[PDB]
């Protein structure tokens, strides 16, 4: 299952190309401006086989709970209603969100003890690096 090294609290320390990623998602300017300033914490926890990913920031909080391989309904931080799934691949915790004929992926992987989230929509790739705190 998911590595226990994911469990805990993570703080954003770097974000590359997030504005264009939000644009690709259809997020408007005022929201993007606040999204570009946000430096969330992400809390990953488990209970049994249910994993929870909670994001906290001044602007927006989100939370998803899921079992690996089992599709679920999600509310995103930009207020999309998606059909989502999280699965593993080579230890990477990989999320797909689908809505309205569109798709985005968020792949969260451990790299030298940092959590790296790669976020792809259309051609746009955004990389967000988190430190464990
Ligand atoms: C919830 C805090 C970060 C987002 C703040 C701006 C809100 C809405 C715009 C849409 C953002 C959707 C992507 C959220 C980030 C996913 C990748 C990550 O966990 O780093």
């Amino acid at each position: 299952g998911m590595s226990n090294k994911f469990l805990g609290t993570w703080k954003l320390v770097s974000s590359e190309n997030f504005d264009d990623y939000m644009k690709a998602l259809g997020v408007g300017l005022a929201t993007r401006k606040l999204g570009n300033l946000a430096k969330p914490t992400v809390i990953i926890s488990k209970k049994g086989d249910i994993i929870t990913i909670r994001t906290e920031s001044t602007f927006k909080n989100t939370e998803i709970s899921f079992k690996l391989g089992q599709e679920f309904e999600e509310t995103t931080a930009d207020n999309r209603k998606t059909k989502s799934i999280v699965t593993l691949q080579r230890g990477s915790l990989n999320q797909v969100q689908r809505w309205d004929g569109k798709e985005t992926t968020i792949k969260r992987k451990l790299v030298n003890g940092k959590m790296v989230a790669e976020c792809k929509m259309k051609g746009v790739v955004c990389t967000r690096i988190y430190e464990k705190v």
